[PDB]
């Protein structure tokens, strides 16, 4: 009960509604202060280049070492404007790669493949470069978790080397003998805009735990705030 209720309080610190979903084994746990979140679909926004990932290198339409090169048409912010790899464009959440890639892939290949591996509501529409900023595409936080738990396990729908491409990308930092890995994701295209950070640890025995945060990102809240809890979350759970 404890556990629970400071992690409540993160959340409202923060002045916004959040939930954090936590999977070890087959169930999950949900915390914060706004559970029905748990089961709330949310658009994924960048969390979705995690599947964007196994299905262009599964489908051949990706490697790990290629550049995908700017053509120098603006981007949304500078630091997009370079040549990137899909693990440096995951890293800095380029979204023009991911669409590249998008386009690479196609609205056939993608909706089967999406729907294959029943991500969300699985729905992807008509337009193959934006479905997961601004729908159709929803996920509920729950469906985030597991998603991660599986890719953390390598039993996603994929090959294990594509699985293991894609965790090395995740790659965040070890920290006390964990290690990190989690992509964010920030919805600011849809109103309310929605806020993730969905990944995993590994404990140093081997032990996986998943976890999706999932706030609403108001005006004024850094974008900080989601590994900032996340990870004070996790710590108070005895996970990091």
């Amino acid at each position: 009960d404890e556990k629970a209720e400071k992690i409540k309080n993160l959340f409202n610190e923060v002045h916004t509604t959040g939930v954090l979903v936590i999977q070890q084994g087959q169930t999950q746990q949900s915390y914060g202060n706004d559970l029905a979140r748990a089961s709330t679909e949310y658009v994924p926004a960048s969390t979705f280049k995690m599947l964007n990932a196994l299905i262009g290198l599964e489908h051949h339409k990706a490697t790990t070492t290629e550049v995908f090169k700017w053509d120098g048409q603006k981007r949304l912010f500078p630091e997009w404007e370079k040549d990137m790899t899909l693990g440096d464009a995951m890293k800095a959440s380029a979204i023009p790669v991911y669409q590249d890639l998008a386009r690479r892939i196609g609205l056939e290949l993608m909706s089967k493949e999406v729907k294959r591996v029943g991500y969300g509501n699985a729905d992807i529409g008509t337009q193959v470069d934006n479905f997961w900023l601004v729908g159709p595409l929803k996920i509920t936080p729950q469906q985030e978790a597991q998603f991660a738990y599986k890719l953390a396990n390598k039993t996603l729908p994929f090959s294990p080397k594509v699985q293991d491409e894609v965790q090395s990308m995740l790659f965040i930092e070890e920290k006390n003998g964990n290690k990190i890995y989690a992509k964010s994701g920030w919805g600011w295209d849809v109103d309310p805009q929605v806020g993730w950070l969905t990944g995993w640890v590994v404990q140093p025995q081997g032990n996986i735990v998943a976890f999706s945060l999932n706030l609403e990102m108001k005006k004024g809240i850094p974008s900080s705030v989601r590994k900032e809890i996340t990870y004070k979350s996790l710590e108070q759970l005895g996970i990091l």
